[PDB]
């Protein structure tokens, strides 16, 4: 049946009993419970895997805290949720295993690296923008390099699933900020721009040119 497993992080953040578990933007599970180790620094996180989806978490998955925006109500537009990878040639995790929670995609090494041209680097900063895939982070903007002349490019790490989702027609288009308002306390999931991820169909490439999006 379902499939129970369980992260040591180091601090919970802003994840808490009802967070989702996703896996190429398709949520398949749910954070259980969690219960502070006297142990270590951080806790021990139950995750609660699907049944249906079982059979994607392997004894090499990984997993990493990711941000959400699905839509005070302002700063709660943005939850934490957790995101793993499904290594081809690891054995099926066995119930009551126990992984680590990375602190973000980076951290746990398991990104694909995508290189891209910008028309402008304004707006966007390194190790900040984000690659957005229907309210989802799925990637985040690892450098940016403003060649004398105008000429920008930038390499942009993606979520290891989503490299399927990469092909000829696939567009990576940058988003004006969600929300332009006075508060800068805020996420800059919001008033950032970001990139977001539009799928389509064509031969698997991993160099994009970006264009402005509505």
């Amino acid at each position: 049946g379902d499939l129970m497993i369980h992260l040591q992080a180091p601090d919970l953040g802003s994840l808490n009993s009802g967070s989702l578990v996703y896996f190429r933007k398709i949520p398949v599970g749910k954070v259980y419970d969690y219960a502070i180790n006297p142990n270590k620094q951080g806790v021990v996180i139950d995750v609660l895997i699907e049944r249906r989806f079982t059979d994607l978490v392997k004894k090499g998955s990984r997993f990493w805290n990711v941000s959400g925006v699905d839509a005070e109500s302002l700063a709660a537009l943005v939850n934490g949720a957790i995101a793993f990878d499904s290594p081809e040639e690891s054995k099926p995790a066995e119930a009551e295993d126990t992984f680590g929670l990375y602190e973000d995609l980076a951290h746990s090494q398991r990104g694909v690296i995508i290189k891209l041209e910008l028309p402008s680097g304004a707006g966007l900063t390194a190790d900040s923008t984000p690659l957005m895939y229907q309210g989802l982070e799925v990637g985040q903007l690892t450098k940016l390099d403003l060649n004398p002349g105008g000429k920008v490019t930038g390499e942009m790490t993606v979520d290891p699933s989503v490299v399927t989702l990469l092909r000829e027609n696939t567009r990576i288009e940058l988003r004006n900020p969600k929300l332009s308002l006075s508060d800068a306390n805020l996420s800059a999931l919001l008033t950032g721009k970001t990139f977001e991820l539009v799928p389509g169909d064509g031969e698997p490439r991993k160099e994009f040119v970006v264009v402005p999006g509505e």
